[PDB]
């Protein structure tokens, strides 16, 4: 996707606006020098008081802020003139699990969280083949972390086979966020 | 809502089964004396080794257990003997907000965390009134925790002016957890 | 932590001039003797400030800090700035399992909040487990990390000895929270 | 830590010959080790296997005692355990560190993952001076409550407190930005 943010020179989103989908390093070449309302469509910004990203700094997150004091948190700060994209640092830990081989049919999508029930989280269904984005996770046939254990690592199972199942049943899932070397 | 546990006698969900609502100390009456596989439709559940709830334990989860060694680990463990279901004690903190005075119209839902953006969690609309279920909430009107703040505490709030907000906007909250004192007595 | 709440209303900014201690509610800062106040100190919080009396008006939440100027809790340069205080009755709930090396709760002993522990060496436990004490939650011990072995559901009480929760040995090295529950009573 | 470790016995209860493990081993029968009565894991974790060249059944073994073949599987097997290597697990995680004086030096304070509202809840009642965030992308504000000015704390290393934006080497709360719209 595009980040996307529209200042707007008046306030309440009125009057003249423009459209940011890069950095900016000085806003009166935008024909809105002191903005007075700002629409965050995809973010997050920061802002600068001073041109050239300068001074006293403020993050613009996906929102409305209709009043040319929203996105200050100090009196003091001046008005906005320049603007940038922020590239955000989130790292996360994902694995699917597909009903069908070859990642194919219904999927359960599971976040860093661990799962001790698949059932409980409104996946019935088999597990015929899983993909691992990150994180090292171990399968289990059995809610609660019962029976044969499948340590799933970063990469593609295109089969139950692949992953040392003989029957594609996995029930619960757990994460493991802990390593005593390098 | 009253829990659900199928006990069968034979492995695979095959032969006489026997479903409970509640908690049964001899697994004798029910016609499944050595249960071969288990169906917890809903739970959670303690299984026992011996009757009356006594012996080596084990905990039943929603999903299937389709083999009389699958709700162990140990190979010691005898037959199942007794049910009952637990009473989890499991708090969460809930917070529900409006998008119409009393409580109607577009609602969304934040447990336990932090949302800095309202518009992000795919809520872009008004804040008239407010339902807190638990916990201890700060709503802003503006994204980032920005603009005036709302405590938002355990109650009911019809109107946006019922929570201190003559405009109807919110677009983040947070939740106060941390606390350097505890208030003693009982009212 | 204490036994109550503790704020410092400060008469000029950055904590000078006379303080004036607040240890409960006050409804009127002006009449209890508060001149101004120029700066608030959060020692045991949280509270709530309000920009008029009878706690009413725009509201500022005061956590445990420094709040050394009135642009630090609002952004309206108020001759007032804060009117009236009360502290916060927080409603945060949390699961607490201890867990003893010795019976009758004495020993080594290690504190499990709301998380699961899946490996008790990894967490400097290292030792027996004879006495447990659960504080709030649902909690299954096992004897084994992985949450392998034998069993026991530890649920809020006491258990003085290992037989309390069904271990023939005092031996305990995962434990896990039940979190989910499709029945309601 | 540096090298994994990994301890197995002949006999159970961690009795008798013992052959340590610092990598993968394709055949256990190979490096001196009869039987596998017992495993103590001292660091890790490790990935055991039922058959040689790491296949078959598998076992997830932790930093702990398995004093038994029953504690990793259910099924008596005269091999209890043919293969073990270590598991190199991705785990990732937001660190950041503020320092009391500048070139990271005095009293500091590390944030993992999660927001922090106060500083002083937090034990660190000091200046703010020096920062080094190893990852994540953070926004470290003046006063309690994510208020007052805020900086941009992003990956690299902030020696003075004028780098960050901070003419007044001030933090009292920082939060995460966790979610991103766009790339």
């Amino acid at each position: 996707l595009n980040p996307k943010i529209i200042i707007f020179e008046q306030e309440n989103f009125q009057g003249h606006s423009h459209e940011l989908n890069g950095p900016c390093p000085n806003l009166k070449e935008t024909g809105v020098e002191k903005a007075g309302s700002v629409l965050v469509q995809a973010g997050p910004w920061v802002g600068y008081e001073q041109a050239n990203c300068k001074g006293e700094q403020f993050v613009f997150e996906k929102g409305e802020y209709p009043r040319w004091d929203s996105w200050t948190s100090s009196r003091r700060t001046d008005s906005l003139s320049s603007l940038r994209p922020i590239k955000v640092d989130s790292q996360e830990h994902k694995i699917i699990l597909y009903e069908n081989p070859n990642f194919t049919g219904k999927k359960m999508e599971i976040i860093d969280d661990d799962v001790p029930s698949f059932h409980a989280h409104g996946y019935q269904e088999k597990v015929s083949s899983v993909r691992v984005q990150s994180g090292t996770w171990v399968g289990y046939q059995y809610p609660g972390y019962r029976g044969l254990q499948y340590l799933l690592e970063k990469g593609d199972y295109k089969d139950s086979s692949d992953f040392g199942a003989p029957h594609p049943q996995v029930q619960s899932v757990r994460r493991i966020r802990d390593m005593q070397w390098h």
